[PDB]
């Protein structure tokens, strides 16, 4: 709630959570299409496209890439100096 120099942090770190998250629901997506193929039974299609997510895992890296040093590099808040 100080100067507006924190209280917008709100954008940067929430925003953090959002963009991070926006693939949490792959791990909760898998469980539903391994349980899904119960019912018409792909059990042989669950562990493959499971590859997806260590596929995945090395791009989203990218997305720390600059978060990284937003995080450390004052340079984010430096600006508003």
């Amino acid at each position: 709630m100080k100067d507006p120099k924190t209280l917008l942090r709100v954008s940067i770190i929430g925003t953090t959570l959002v963009a991070l998250s926006s693939f949490t629901p792959v791990l909760v997506i898998l469980l539903g299409v391994v349980g899904l193929s119960a019912l018409t039974g792909y059990l042989d299609y669950v562990l493959l496209p499971a590859l997806a997510i260590f596929i995945g895992l090395t791009i989203y890296a990218i997305q720390r890439k600059r978060q990284a040093d937003a995080s450390s590099t004052p340079k984010f808040n430096g600006v508003k100096k």
